[PDB]
C-alpha cells in the first residue's frame, strides 16, 4: 500500500531475456504455423472468428519498440497465440500438434527463467 512495498525484484534483465525466448520459440522446427499474421483475406472464418490474432513476428516487434509493460504482458501474447491456434485447429492435425508442443515448450522455458 502507500509506503509499504515487498522487496524490489530485479527486473533489468527481462527484456533480454524474453527476447532470448523468443528467438528459441522462432527457432523451433514446429514454429512455423506461428511466425507470420495469419493472411485474413485468404483463410475463411480467421477473422470473424479470432477476436485478436497474434503470432511471433508481431510480438518480436512489440518487444523491440516498447510496447511490453512488463515480464507478464508478454506471457500473456505468447499464450494468446496457442490459445488461438486451439480455437481454430483440431487437435488432430499438423497445425493442432504444433500448437501444443510449442505450448508446452514456452511454459518450460518461462518457469526455468523466471520462477
Amino acid at each position: 500500500s502507500m509506503s509499504v512495498k515487498k522487496p524490489k525484484r530485479d527486473d533489468s534483465k527481462d527484456l533480454a531475456l524474453c527476447s532470448m525466448i523468443l528467438t528459441e520459440m522462432e527457432t523451433h522446427e514446429d514454429a512455423w504455423p506461428f511466425l507470420l499474421p495469419v493472411n485474413l483475406k485468404l483463410v475463411p472464418g480467421y477473422k470473424k472468428v479470432i477476436k485478436k490474432p497474434m503470432d511471433f513476428s508481431t510480438i518480436r516487434e512489440k518487444l523491440s519498440s516498447g510496447q511490453y509493460p512488463n515480464l507478464e504482458t508478454f506471457a500473456l501474447d505468447v499464450r494468446l497465440v496457442f490459445d488461438n491456434c486451439e480455437t481454430f485447429n483440431e487437435d488432430d492435425s499438423d497445425i493442432g500438434r504444433a500448437g501444443h508442443n510449442m505450448r508446452k515448450y514456452f511454459e518450460k522455458k518461462w518457469t526455468d527463467t523466471f520462477k
